[PDB]
DNA sequence: GTGGATGAG
DNA sequence: GGCTCATCCAC
């Protein structure tokens, strides 16, 4: 007591873009668009957020609006099943490419669920286009980057934000913000601000106890506080409070510009944010204070298999290995080794040197069992902070069509599909340049397919650009040759009807 | 050198 | 259940 637990070094780190995630006062955020595809189709057709709309692909549902979820409809239910749950369901099929044409289109009012035999989208000669979701995604991304100086795109509809710089500056220099009436952050946070500019402190000194007045700062969103704890006790709570405020603005910016609802999760770690953002949906914001991490991790909805990269076999193994139960496993891993990663480390090292398994059907890499320990240790305590890295440069881009029926039955048929794959790849190449803001062009194409008997043929080679680097024509030119050379390689062999056909581009010159 | 595994969208 | 993405490694 009589002094804040944290130090200046830790608070200042929020200003550094490369060392802000390690800080204890770190304020990360994860934002996941609710029923994305379902939402975008809703917005496109000018429907309301409460409409039972659903994104359809062929016969399956790939996106379920929360409005339609009240009818018990779930992802991947066949349209037929859904309609038996909500006869007033509003199914919308994704845009599609028609064999031969170089552009995708929306066939609203058409679908397998439609009686009229004319209005149909035969999967036989159609390719799903995900471009619409791409664009919208790209938009939300530009708004995110304009509000935060560090955004990690985890997926097509997910992003992580490092509110470090914002919270810090807001904490030390914002003079507009109001907490209540006749009270501003500047006057409520005088000591700390006046001690900061003074700079008569040592980076390793401890921060002054938060001012009794700052406790009137309110959190924006749901603060996961089951054990009914004090919302504001130290700076991490202040930083988190401001963070939640700032965060609300950004999200609203999205609902206002694009009209997409979202769920968000704040905490001092990417992993906890990931869980928090999923805790409540739709259009919510779960806030996990550091002093509520365990209460949260032990609420009863998570498991070791509920964390990141552990929801698969690697997860089901760690259970049968560490001899973990099937309930309150996170609280377990924590209590069986409440000293340090070393405890659990030597436990694995000892559990791997016996007649329990072989180094073949296992997912653990013994020479790295030291990390696995430190990881699980931290994860079980909600302190495994990963840096908000950036998505690595793209290596390749494929565009295929798992052929069904006698669609691709000849060479021209192959070509017709090639036209589609190029139109799409070309489209995706532009989207790439927009992200890297640098010219991107494939230096090599590749054609592969699967014969009637499922055999694999494939020709790879370099694509040459001469004139205006038309990465939307010469690409197809090479594709045709290749698909034609393969047509010759299998003349009196099992070949047509092809069962699969795909075009891929690699070796990119990010000049 | 890749078809599968693995994990999540 | 359909289909897109990004490692990583025995055979
Ligand atoms: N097996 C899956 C999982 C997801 N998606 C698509 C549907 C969504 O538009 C986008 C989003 O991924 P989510 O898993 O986050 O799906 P939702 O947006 O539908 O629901 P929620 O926001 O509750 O996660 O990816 C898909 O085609 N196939
Ligand atoms: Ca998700
Ligand atoms: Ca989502």
């Amino acid at each position: 007591g009589r002094m804040s637990k944290f130090t200046w070094k830790e608070l200042i780190q929020l200003g550094s873009p490369s060392k802000a995630y390690e800080s204890s006062l770190a304020c990360i955020a994860h934002i996941d668009m609710n029923a994305f595809f379902a939402q975008v189709e809703q917005m496109r057709c000018g429907l309301s957020k409460e409409d039972p709309v659903v994104c359809v692909q062929w016969n399956s549902i790939i996106a379920v609006s929360y409005a339609a979820r009240k009818y018990g409809i779930s992802r991947m239910d066949t349209i037929q099943e859904a309609l038996k749950k909500c006869s007033n369901l509003i199914p919308i099929h994704t845009a599609v490419f028609k064999k031969g044409e170089d552009f995708w289109q929306y066939h609203d009012g058409c679908g397998s669920w439609v009686q009229d035999p004319a209005k149909q989208i035969s999967v036989e000669d159609h390719k799903v286009s995900l471009e619409p979701y791409r664009r919208e995604s790209r938009k939300a991304l530009k708004i995110f980057k304009s509000a935060c100086d560090l955004v990690e795109r985890a997926s097509i509809d997910e992003v992580f934000l490092d509110l470090g710089r914002i919270c810090f500056n807001m904490l030390m220099f914002d003079n507009e913000y109001e907490l209540t009436g006749d009270l501003k952050l500047k006057d409520a946070l005088s000591n700390i601000r006046e001690a900061f500019i003074g700079g008569n402190y040592d980076i390793n000194s401890h921060l002054p106890l938060i001012p009794e007045k700052i406790k009137s700062l309110k959190f924006e969103g749901d603060v996961f506080n089951p054990e009914g704890r004090d919302l504001i006790t130290d700076w991490d709570d202040v930083i988190l409070a401001l963070g939640s405020q700032v965060c609300k603005g950004i999200r609203d910016s999205i609902k206002d510009i694009l009209g997409y609802t979202t769920s968000c999760g704040l905490s001092s770690t990417k992993n906890v944010c990931k869980l928090a953002s999923n805790y409540k949906k739709p259009d919510a914001q779960t806030i996990v204070k550091n002093d509520c991490l365990l209460d949260f991790l032990d609420c009863g909805k998570f498991e070791i298999t509920s964390f990141w990269t552990l929801g698969g076999v690697l997860g089901k193994e760690l259970i049968d290995v560490l001899d973990l139960p099937h309930e309150n496993s996170i609280k377990h891993i924590r209590e069986t080794w409440p000293d340090n990663a070393g405890q659990l480390k030597e436990f694995l090292d000892a559990k791997v040197k016996q007649s329990d398994y072989d180094r073949s059907t296992s997912n653990i890499d013994p020479l790295k069992t030291a990390d696995l320990a430190e990881k699980l240790f931290k994860l079980s305590r909600g302190r495994y902070g990963l840096p908000l890295s950036s998505r690595p440069v793209v290596k390749s881009m494929m565009s295929n069509k798992n052929l069904r029926g006698k669609s691709c039955n000849s060479i021209v048929d192959c070509i017709s599909w090639l036209e589609v794959f190029c139109a799409e790849l070309t489209s995706r190449i532009q989207d790439l340049e927009q992200e890297y803001n640098k010219i991107v062009i494939p230096r090599t194409v590749s054609i592969s397919l699967k014969t009637k008997s499922y055999e694999v043929y494939r020709k790879s080679g370099p694509v040459a650009y001469k004139g205006i680097n038309f990465q939307s024509h010469e690409l197809l030119k090479v594709g045709i040759k290749f698909v034609t050379d393969l047509d010759i390689k299998g003349k009196n062999k099992s070949y047509y009807p092809l069962t699969k056909l795909s075009m891929t581009i690699t070796n990119f010159d990010i000049i």
